């Protein structure tokens, strides 16, 4: 008679006895090797209709089993004396906001978070019982093996239709202005969908000056009297600034929510590493080995050649538009005015589409390429993806600016293009994530009952696959505002415009689309961090090399192009040493979160004083 | 009956309460708010002649108590499973070479700098019982109280004289070639000291390609053929190379030694940072408290305008030496051949004694200008005056090589002058460190009885403070070798046949010349690792722009010299990349030191679920 909370469906050809060895691996206490969880069918009863629903289980616990599982997982909240500390039991009285009536203290999610966590450390001490193929050994998680062989078919967590809704009302802004509840959303949806939210947050009021900027700046023609130099040279100090204010927000919000003060939890090896089972080095304990030459032979000489292809084919697809603008100019060359203008901007979007469709080819075929070195953890995995997809999408996105700035050298043709290629790349990005999906969604909608319909709903729902595209539209975001801030500044009031259609949209997307989330517990955005900062210090080269080609400055050096070049790159250099000196210098968090830091590790010596002393 | 190992020696007119304070409150027990330390006049009996010397003291303990003060510094010792593990007294019997019949496993380094911390850890719990402007609180240090007052004059450890001359034998490298003992000279003197010499040690095995290198390149004239450009890659490369392996190194001794793993230790405040007494805001406890804002206003409005004027002063003396430079070619263009090409090494000798005029001077002027900002920690207050110092250094060398390859481009002038420079400079900082002193030290050294004659002796010795010339000395060794790599390699070998001495030498100035220091921990060289990680990002540019100015290069471009800045700027800026690739792709400990740090982590977190699971 609990409260679900996650389902576990298990797939349809399992036997009895690995589902009563399950049962029994799930019902049994913690000291006996079990989980102390409480377990139910979906249906305590069944008839001829719901016969195809029988693999259906909720999930859950008691208050002080779940409290022992916030104490297990290493929860983070607030003392009484506005402090952040890890939550034990003994310990349990000194927190804020708790009573012993209290079954708000800790969330859903948080609660999710820890029955996933104590579905994920649940280890078997040779096969599973059942399956001959289910290869298991001591010291083997229970869960991967059940994922991995088809057994268990999917596990999630349930929404809660009446917080979802309370959160849904404060979430569609279609009414005007309003600051997103972060928080409330961080409450529902744990940490990492609340830093995504967070960061779109902070980059939609960091383009809000540039959008400001920007409007009297193309409808009133501004462009003659500063030429672009102010405000791009403004936009890279704040993408500077905003990279070390969405480390301060961060920081803040972490704080807050505690998980500036999480420890790094020791990473598992990611689903899908197989090699020998032998004698981990490090852990001691058993695992499958792989040797690591052999993958970065995989990688080195594999992968990159096949990066480098596909480098070669967006580069020859890059030459190949531009015979086909060479061709469209001179028909626009022969024919006329009138209508010799509108075509002009046809094979850039078609350009555009085929950007759009060799991304996500780029990405199936990153997605094989990565899943076949054999990727120890997770990050490591995460990370050469990331690395791998993060250079074909500059590539594909800037190859033709770069050419349109360094080597035909037009700035008539450089702003038309610039702005044909980011209002149409980010209207199919509108199209293709999100409008066209919800039509499809809507379709797809409009094609105890209260959790039957939501779990039958839910074994049909989509689910999330991590904020990294959420994150590369905003890269190509920030790379279509900073790349090319020069000859047209307005375009990121379109981003913004879109953005301000993309909180409400990815809202809609987590309310009405997918399914929930589970919840997982980040401390920054990780080495997009890195990226945007990298973005940040190739924007400060390319806006230098914007301003070392206007004929503005090359009049004030009409006859020594020599020494044109030595001042701009004393300038360029000058200018990443000051964004050096600038990262060098200010602190990632502020001082009073530093101070209840040291005030966290000073009561920490001081309780390793009282230990050394007894 | 003990044996002596530190010896405090009071001052002369100390009234006999504070005395029979301090000795109730050195032989009293830990548990009594004492230290528990044996405790000796330096003679038990006085007669007439030994009355000036009443206020030697002698320090010891027993074994137990150092065991347990070796608890309580927190010194890594090794197991027996070939790990590194702090100290605990309930665990001893775990380490390696401990028995219960071995008086050689804690040094006497180890046991002075247990000494010292007992020392140092001894707060009073309102002013000192006999002085009354000793102006004393609780929680108040009783050594800094006492030695800033002027009641303790000295607290200095004991050398031993049969463990220095058998480091002394191994120590003086007079018959060739010989590897120097740094662990048993970090035995002996700590693992400071050692990571100086132990820096030194892999900086002269750093120059050694170098000097074998620029060996026939000198004698033989091999300048025509690579013009010094692969030389110079190689050496920067080299020295992030060898940057990463004094990483390496110093991750291979501190892991070895233990200070890889010991935990950063809260700073106390520094000796003289006074302020008004208040609540400390971090700890809690009572502290003098001064305003960031003061200290800041007295730092960016006092400090920088002095520095700046010191170094507009620097700029002038250097133009006053260009204009007695062009003054001495004319008199060289004037009287004749044979005399004056001598007279034009002259100016450049005596630039370079106003030079370590100016540097003494400077330093005076930079440690009052930092001991008058109130710097809080002592870490600090290190390195402003290091990023002071450092700052005079490198513009009061390297300007002349800057005004001499980006004003008056000549190579030939540039060739003599960075030679003279560089060999004055390097017999001058030999004869003003060393052999200077060393005469002085024989001269002042031809003008139980065996204590009594070593306490005398180290009354009158010298004071190591700390290792920053002799770092400041390789800065500008780095800067002599790294700068002007192009004109003249030899030098090099000019800098190491200087090291083969210093290490001879300073080894007698360790050996002969100075009081025993007292053991400072240190994991790594600090902010020197920035240092050299600065000048060797500084050596890339400088490197680049001594390649992009021979005439060879410009023969390749002889009529477009804008194209040659712009491909020169291009390599510069992947230069400053590929030292970033470099330095972000190579971990700085190694596979099985990181494994071995995993373990300890894994160890740690096993422990914690040990303890969580009880």
């Amino acid at each position: 008679s609990f409260t679900p909370l996650v389902v576990i469906e298990l797939a349809q050809d399992v036997k009895e006895e690995t589902k009563e060895w399950l049962k029994n691996r799930i019902i049994a206490k913690k000291k006996d090797g079990g989980a102390q969880l409480l377990f139910r069918p979906l249906l305590n009863k069944y008839e001829q209709e719901t016969l195809e629903n029988q693999n259906l289980y909720l999930v859950g616990a008691s208050k002080i089993r779940m409290l022992l599982g916030a104490e297990a997982v290493g929860l983070v909240k607030e003392c009484n004396d506005n402090t952040m500390r890890a939550f034990t039991y003994r310990t349990r009285q000194n927190f804020k906001g708790f009573d012993d009536n209290n079954d708000d203290f800790l969330t859903m999610a948080e609660c999710q978070f820890i029955i996933k966590h104590e579905l994920e450390n649940l280890r078997a001490k040779k096969m599973i019982p059942g399956y001959p193929q289910a290869k298991l050994y001591p010291g083997k998680s229970l869960l991967r093996r059940l994922l991995t062989s088809g057994i268990v078919i999917q596990v999630f967590p349930l929404h809660d239709s009446e917080a979802l809704k309370k959160l849904e009302d404060t979430w569609y802004t279609r009414f005007a202005l309003k600051y997103q509840p972060i928080d409330s959303i961080r409450g529902y949806f744990g940490e990492t969908i609340a830093l995504y939210f967070g960061f779109l947050e902070y980059f939609t009021f960091a383009l809000i000056p540039m959008a400001v900027i920007g409007l009297p700046y193309y409808l009133f023609v501004w462009e003659d009297y500063d030429k672009y130099v102010i405000f791009a040279s403004f936009n890279l100090i704040w993408s500077t600034v905003i990279l070390e204010l969405w480390k301060r927000g961060c920081a803040n919000m972490t704080y807050r929510w505690g998980t500036l003060l999480m420890k790094r939890k020791f990473e598992e090896p990611r689903p899908g590493f197989h090699g020998v089972l032998g004698i981990n080095s490090i852990t001691g304990k058993e695992e499958p080995l792989y040797p690591s030459y052999k993958r970065q032979l995989r990688i080195y000489l594999v992968s990159l050649p096949f990066v480098c292809l596909c480098l070669y084919f967006s580069l020859y697809v890059m030459m190949i538009y531009f015979d086909m603008e060479v061709w469209a100019l001179g028909l626009h060359e022969n024919s006329g005015s009138e209508w010799t203008s509108v075509l002009l901007y046809v094979p850039s979007i078609i350009y555009a589409i085929v950007i759009e469709i060799m991304n996500r080819l780029y990405r199936y075929a990153a997605e094989f390429l990565t899943s076949w070195e054999n990727h120890r953890l997770e990050s490591a995995y995460q990370n050469h993806l990331i690395l791998k997809v993060l250079v074909f999408n500059f590539l594909n996105c800037f190859a033709s600016l770069f050419y349109i700035a360094f080597v035909l050298k037009d700035m008539k043709l450089l702003r038309q293009s610039l702005a044909t290629l980011l209002i149409t790349s980010q209207i199919l990005n509108q199209i293709m994530e999100s409008f066209l999906p919800y039509w499809l969604q809507r379709k797809h909608g409009v094609r105890d009952a209260t959790l039957y319909e939501q779990v039958i709903l839910e074994k049909e729902m989509g689910t999330y696959l991590g904020t990294f595209d959420d994150y590369l539209e905003l890269f190509l975001q920030f790379g279509y505002v900073s790349l090319f801030s020069c000859v047209y500044p307005l375009a990121a009031a379109f981003a913004v415009l879109n953005n301000f259609t993309e909180v409400n949209s990815d809202a809609l997307k987590m309310c009405r689309v997918f399914k929930r989330p589970f919840s997982e517990p980040s401390a920054n955005i990780g080495v997009w961090q890195l990226a945007f900062e990298t973005m940040s210090v190739i924007s400060v080269v390319t806006n230098c090399a914007l301003i070392g080609m206007s004929p503005q400055v090359n009049a004030v050096f009409p006859e020594s192009k020599a020494d044109l070049i030595l001042i701009v790159v004393a300038v360029e250099h000058a200018l990443l040493a000051l964004k050096f000196i600038l990262a060098f210098a200010i602190p990632d968090k502020p001082r009073h979160i530093q101070m209840k830091l040291a005030r966290l590790e000073f009561e920490s010596l001081e309780a390793l004083k009282q230990q050394q002393m007894k």
